[PDB]
């Protein structure tokens, strides 16, 4: 409450101001308050705080809800990597100009699955994990004072919990696996097609891990510093570096990030930062 306080009597500046518009966004120079400013920007940018009649109270609460609920022992997968998600989902929908592609209720349960999607997570070492994540999610979307949906109506309300579960669990790599084989294909037949509710449901589901390994695209001296926290979850419980981030690249992220940039030549950025950080490890593996 004493954190509350100051969060809600602050000013939120604007998206320009805060950067979260770039692909490129860093919080390396950001307080757990300015990270806290940058999400109330990104749910007002959306019109998510005006069209579903969000209190600044109880949006201010919630963030900082989930907040608390991330592990700050845990080195990779905190609330700064859930920020972070949430940034690149924002990024997307407006650098990307995925926002016309997409319906409020679909922005809606984007935004909160990107910020909720690895709630409790303990690292590495410790499809159940996402169905966790999902249900430290929901407790929170249910804390007293905190409930930001409650200005949606209950039909408006099933459908935003489906999709926000959906999104949280399309963040399971397995699940993804699973499922980017069938959009590789339609994205191939030129016949993807939006309109058609599975084609927009797979699409919410790419776009979820396109956010959620956004790392692997960012600057070299930004990718440099996320992999050290990467190896020190994998490694430290907290050489062959620079091999597993190209076989990542190659098995995992240049694909998502080809076929994310035929849905829209703006996503784009993500696809290149991806291959200049391929480059970058390519050459050190060769030492
Ligand atoms: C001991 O050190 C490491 C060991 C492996 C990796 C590789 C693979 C690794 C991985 C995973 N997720 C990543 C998400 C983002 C980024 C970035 N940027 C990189 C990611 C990432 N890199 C999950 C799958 N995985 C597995 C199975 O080991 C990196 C480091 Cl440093
Ligand atoms: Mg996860
Ligand atoms: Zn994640």
């Amino acid at each position: 409450t004493r954190e509350l306080q100051s969060l809600a009597a602050a000013v939120v500046p604007s998206a320009q101001t805060l950067k979260i518009t770039d692909f490129s966004f860093s919080d390396f120079e950001l307080s757990d308050l300015e990270t806290a400013l940058c999400t109330i920007r990104m749910f007002t940018d959306l019109n998510l705080v005006q069209n579903f009649q969000m209190k600044h109270e109880v949006l201010c609460r919630w963030i900082l809800s989930v907040k608390k609920n991330y592990r700050k022992n845990v080195a990779y997968h905190n609330w700064r990597h859930a920020f972070n998600t949430a940034q690149c989902m924002f990024a997307a929908l407006k650098a990307g100009k995925i926002q016309n592609k997409l319906t409020d209720l679909e922005i809606l349960a984007l935004l909160i699955a990107a910020l909720s999607h690895d709630l409790d997570h303990r690292g590495v070492n410790n499809s159940i994990m996402e169905h966790h994540h999902f249900d430290q999610c929901l407790m929170i979307l249910n804390s007293p004072g905190n409930q930001i949906l409650s200005g949606l109506s209950i039909e408006e309300y099933k459908t935003t919990l489906k999709i926000i579960k959906q999104a949280i669990l399309a963040t399971d790599l397995a699940l993804y696996i699973k499922r980017r084989g069938e959009f590789f294909e339609l994205i191939r037949k030129n016949q993807f097609n939006l309109e058609d509710p599975h084609q927009k449901e797979l699409f919410l589901a790419m776009l979820m891990t396109a956010c959620d390994l956004s790392a692997i695209t960012k600057p070299w001296p930004i990718q440099q510093r996320i992999a050290e926290l990467v190896a020190t979850e994998f490694f430290d419980q907290g050489n062959k570096i620079p091999s597993m981030q190209v076989g990542f690249i190659d098995a995992i992220c240049l694909q998502l990030y080809e076929a994310l940039t035929h849905v829209s030549e703006d996503c784009f950025p993500l696809l290149d930062g991806c291959r200049k950080n391929r480059q970058k490890w390519q050459a050190l593996a060769e030492q």
